[PDB]
């Protein structure tokens, strides 16, 4: 079929909030979304996975973690996850320092992606077009925080997480994997996938 543009794909398949946050992030690190378009799609994808990872997860009135998929969560509920990725560096570290001073959890060297109030730990989210073990080792070598939990997703449904601790229920992670599958399929229908996979 005809080759589409990755730009068109990203604008059409991702929520504008996500697209906007991704553009601001790329701009901040001096990369242009209109040139680094595969990177642009990868950044939107990673952001979306971070949001989906926290979606619907709350801490209840008793302090137990629960899932609430209705539009209206009970007002006494607390979000289970703090989202760190997608915030400018100043606000991101402000949130990190807050969490650290509040919970007692040690401060990370690099900005992680999430904080889990149930498991009491920061999380680094990875999304890869390559083999998950390879990508896992690269991120572990980068951060080496060793308190920061790592959770890798691939576009073909594989996962790898620190100590074989996957944090979320199968259903939550299946939502994420299904989304990645749809992204891959749609890219392929626009003949964007081969270039996107190999560009990582
Ligand atoms: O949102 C981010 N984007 C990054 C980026 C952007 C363009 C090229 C390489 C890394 C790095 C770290 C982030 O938190
Ligand atoms: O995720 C980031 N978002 C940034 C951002 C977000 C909104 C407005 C300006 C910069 C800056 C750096 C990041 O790593
Ligand atoms: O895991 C991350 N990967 C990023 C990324 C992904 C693809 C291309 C450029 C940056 C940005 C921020 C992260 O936490
Ligand atoms: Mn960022
Ligand atoms: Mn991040
Ligand atoms: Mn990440």
């Amino acid at each position: 079929g005809p080759l589409g543009s990755m730009e068109d794909f990203v604008r059409q398949c991702f929520n504008p909030m996500i697209v906007e946050l991704a553009e601001k992030a790329m701009k901040e690190y001096g990369e242009d979304p209109k040139i680094e378009t595969n990177k642009f799609a990868a950044i939107c994808t990673h952001l979306e996975v971070c949001f989906m990872y926290s979606d619907f997860h709350f801490i209840d009135e008793r302090g137990e973690s629960i899932i609430v998929e209705s539009g209206d969560p009970n007002a006494l509920l607390k979000h289970r996850f703090e989202i760190i990725e997608g915030r400018d560096r100043i606000m991101a570290w402000t949130v990190v320092n807050s969490i650290c001073n509040t919970t007692g959890v040690e401060k990370p060297k690099f900005l992680p992606d999430l904080y889990d109030y149930k498991e009491n730990r920061f999380i680094e989210i990875g999304v890869t077009r390559r083999e998950v073990h390879i990508y896992y080792l690269e991120k572990a070598n980068k951060i080496k925080s060793e308190k920061t939990h790592i959770h890798i997703f691939s576009f073909t449904g594989e996962e790898m997480a620190t100590k074989a601790d996957y944090t979320l229920d199968e259903e939550s992670r299946a939502r994420i994997k299904t989304r990645l599958f749809t992204i891959r399929q749609e890219m392929a229908s626009r003949s964007l996938w081969d270039s996107f996979r190999q560009s990582e």
